[PDB]
């Protein structure tokens, strides 16, 4: 069989990636092998040797700094998502329309991504800073080790709720689920997802059909499925 491509996935784009894996499987007849985990962590393995050859970020920083430290292919990087931060609970109504639970609530525990290695974890940490709540929920925060955990300690009942991607409650047009606040972007870093060929990706025939394809066409119109805009 054809050339596979080890791609590192931020969490949040987990789900998106299993889709398009099997468009991309069944079109190209490259198999797309992927890991799933916080970008900050892929910064530390890709920089340690794993044989990762495409990197697809949470954000553009980080596969540009890994371009500066001569881990990337040049002229490789390129966004291929932007993603929106929910809050969210699975009960309806608990996360009100205006998100003035945030202000009012009487939870202990809200979810959110580590934001020194999740940037769905520092988009959160931003928007509760220029909402002027930082101090007072600081002390409530329970942190996963990427967006996916997040989630899941608010999907699981270990917190009341949680600062998610809207790729994990969102598809074809809709939150699905529970109770969302869409976090409105003034608040936050715009969530530029940037993907990358690193240095084992270059030359590598799965890896260039690969960022091709995920800016085709049927690439575009599943990750516009899951609530990521371009
Ligand atoms: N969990």
């Amino acid at each position: 069989n054809a050339d596979e491509v080890q791609v590192a996935v931020a969490a949040n784009f987990t789900a998106p990636i299993q889709a398009i894996a099997k468009e991309f499987e069944k079109d190209t007849g490259h198999r797309l092998v992927a890991a799933y985990g916080a970008t900050g962590q892929f910064y530390t393995q890709i920089k340690n040797g794993a044989p990762f050859q495409v990197f697809l970020s949470a954000d553009d920083s980080t596969p540009a700094k890994l371009e500066q430290e001569g881990e990337v292919v040049p002229g490789s990087r390129f966004t291929y998502a932007i993603g929106t931060l929910a809050l969210w609970s699975p009960k309806a109504g608990y996360v009100d329309a205006e998100g003035e639970v945030l202000k009012s609530g009487s939870f202990r525990h809200l979810s959110i991504a580590n934001p020194k290695t999740a940037p769905y974890g520092l988009a959160a940490t931003q928007a509760m800073d220029k909402l002027g709540l930082a101090a007072t929920l600081g002390p409530k925060l329970v942190e996963g080790q990427n967006i996916s955990q997040a989630y899941q300690f608010v999907s699981s009942g270990n917190a009341e709720l949680g600062f998610v991607a809207l790729s994990q409650i969102y598809k074809d047009g809709k939150v699905a689920t529970g109770s969302a606040w869409i976090v409105p972007t003034e608040l936050h870093d715009p969530i530029r997802q940037d993907a990358v060929i690193l240095n084992k990706g270059k030359d590598n025939a799965a890896a260039k059909a690969l960022v091709d394809y995920l800016k085709g066409a049927k690439a575009a119109a599943l990750i516009k499925s899951y609530g990521y805009e371009l």
